[PDB]
């Protein structure tokens, strides 16, 4: 940076000591990622001083040729990644995507079908503090008490008693393929949209390494962060026949003027996961998800589902008698960044839970490989079975420093 | 830049056209500014990378200490620059600013009292395709047939037949000083809290320009991009009182993860707004706007409420028997960007307007003063005494070349 140092030395001294941190600790939240040097310089452009309200060829305001042009681009690539008919990439987030295809399909109070937020649905999908679960009426699908697989027949089920308008498929913290074919077929006998929330995973998607809900789902949403690795914000995909009514959804809808830096950072994203490299990334997430779940087991921990399809896992820490809060603050002292997270049929509260979710899209952008995976579980290991014990701790601590440099 | 020219030619040749056309146009359209060097720098930062769902010191993930401190140093910074008790500066834009306020007061179908469309509000101030118009009941208060200014004896009597629980006050496309005061009158009257969506005039406010709303208003609502020069983006400013309602409505209410990198740039931005020289900015933007008002009235052209108190003005075109859509048009082939714009009691549609809306933010901060607007104004007299003459065009042309360089 140039600019900034001089003129707002106290901004400029928390993001480098954020910039440090980064670099630092070794972050196993799931949902985060490191974007490339371009990205960054797409949404630190001049982009940011322009009005385009509307759409390409299609503006409230004159003098959009040129962020029309990026917003194309963002368009086109998202449709050649995902094999979509149609692209908003408007949206300023995951959350405002959701609530775009909400707005599109469904009356306030309409029936809404989504995954138990304890088991691994969003916030979005229904919460009762968020406008989903206050807007509409949400019921919820579980997953097998055994297996921690989605139960399709509770799907199903549910479908057929509360007569969802819309079924949501997606998941916040769900270690396994969701099959969206039976999603598809379930809302067909029961005359539901289908919208699947591929967030987590766009990612692996785009990369082939789980099944595209392009094909099955009416609306697909998505953030482009996260393990699609892009600036943060939101996209929908969807068939041309919903293309102009998911348009004016979002704007003059639910948004106002898009973030046209932000778009340009989004179009360089899709572009850089249209690449070979990117595919060749993504194979080592899922790679790197499996030996440190392996790892994991042979430390001892129990994982949700018994193991991981994806970039993520869940760790059920009951047979070590430890909180996920727990956890999740010694873990903190050593330098390894997770999450608290609850696990299906969890007893405690979502404030406190039995789980930690981990997931490897983050370690991998940094060069991780299968035996960083094997030495993180066994700092894992080591910190989780010796609590308290300071000397442990510090062996971590330096453990983990060998690892980030 | 440096690294996205070689990850993707395309995006960074669009970019390029666009800092180019930014530098070559004269830019008045009244919502538009170009943000400084430092801001841009804090937007494309490796912030971008973090999740921050939650407020400072009450996160939902770890890690959080340096964005803690970034936003604190917003809040803080904008409850000095305006005197406000709680600030909230998560939204993503000025529309998710009112949508949060909306969430927060209203349940669905609730009447709100807000500025006719089409005398000067806000699509999120109740259009009928906008969520605000289908979640709400919505009723209009209007300006005087001769003055256009807001008829407070209007604001009343609407809001003692309709009993709305919110009253809204600010505008999209007004040229004078709103009274707060008696729209806070007005809301204690009827028992309604009142919402000021400040977003065209925060910087002036913040200089001392424009009444603040702050004391007046339960809530205030408002973008950081336009007046106030800051990212795109929004923020919400109200009383302790309502601080932990108005914090929830955003999240888990209304969004997901906030854009840390952009609230690292409305620091920026209001940091360069508490500065002297921010002041002296916002009296050029008012000076140049009553000198631009003043020197189109020179050249016969006919201007909504007689002149203006703020940045942006409003001229009907009806006695040059011209279409905003006509003059907007003709403007664009000779490199001044305006925007169409409905004028109160408007015969034309707001897709036709009598009327083109024109603010002096982005001039100004382009170093353009007094000299400057007369001729701006004799330019746009040329072009539309002249619609069909090729060669008085040209001359345009040439003259905005010589504004620019
Ligand atoms: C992360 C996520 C979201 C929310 O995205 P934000 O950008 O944080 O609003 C919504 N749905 C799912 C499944 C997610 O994973
Ligand atoms: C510009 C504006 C908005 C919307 O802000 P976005 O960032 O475009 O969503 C809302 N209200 C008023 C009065 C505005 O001027």
């Amino acid at each position: 940076m140039k600019y900034l140092p001089q003129q707002d030395p106290q901004v400029f001294a928390a993001i480098e000591q954020e910039r440090k941190r980064q670099h630092a600790k070794i972050e196993l939240i799931a949902s985060e990622n490191f974007v490339s040097r371009a990205v960054m310089e797409a949404q630190g452009s001049v982009l940011t001083n322009k009005y385009a309200e509307g759409y390409p060829g299609r503006r409230y305001y004159g003098g959009c040729e040129y962020v029309d042009i990026v917003e194309e681009l963002a368009r086109e690539r998202a449709k050649q990644l995902f094999g979509a008919e149609h692209a908003n990439v408007q949206p300023h987030s995951g959350a405002q995507a959701n609530m775009a295809v909400y707005f599109t399909v469904l009356e306030h109070g309409d029936t809404v079908l989504g995954m138990n937020l304890s088991h691994g649905g969003h916030l979005t999908h229904g919460s009762p503090v968020n406008f989903s679960g206050v807007q509409y009426n949400f019921v919820a699908y579980g997953v097998d008490p055994e297996t921690h697989v989605i139960d399709y027949d509770d799907v199903r089920e549910k479908a057929r008693l509360h007569r969802p308008k819309l079924i949501v498929a997606a998941a916040a913290a769900y270690p396994r393929i969701i099959d969206f074919a039976k999603f598809r077929e379930i809302a067909d006998e029961v005359g539901a949209y289908l919208m699947v929330d591929m967030a987590h995973i766009a990612g692996l998607v785009a990369a082939g390494l789980h099944p595209n809900p392009v094909p099955y789902a009416h609306f697909v949403t998505t953030t482009t962060h996260k393990t699609l690795r892009g600036p943060r914000g939101g996209m929908i995909l969807c068939q041309e026949q919903f293309a102009k009514q998911i348009d004016k959804a979002i704007f003059p809808g639910i948004q106002g003027g898009p973030l046209m830096h932000v778009i340009a950072a989004k179009a360089v994203a899709f572009g850089e996961a249209l690449q070979d490299d990117f595919k060749a990334y993504a194979k080592r997430v899922v790679d790197n998800a499996k030996r440190l779940a392996s790892a994991l087991q042979n430390e001892g921990f129990t994982l949700v589902s018994g193991g991981t399809d994806n970039h993520l896992l869940l760790v059920d820490l009951r047979p070590q008698q430890l909180t996920g809060k727990t956890a999740e603050k010694v873990l903190d002292e050593v330098g390894i960044t997770v999450n608290k997270n609850t696990i299906p049929y969890d007893p405690e509260s979502p404030f406190v839970t039995s789980g930690i979710r981990i997931g490897t899209a983050a370690v991998t952008t940094r060069g991780f490989g299968l035996e960083e995976m094997d030495e993180i579980a066994a700092i894992i290991g080591l910190v989780l079975k010796n609590v308290g014990s300071e000397q442990a701790l510090e062996e971590a601590r330096q453990r983990v420093a060998a690892l980030t440099d």
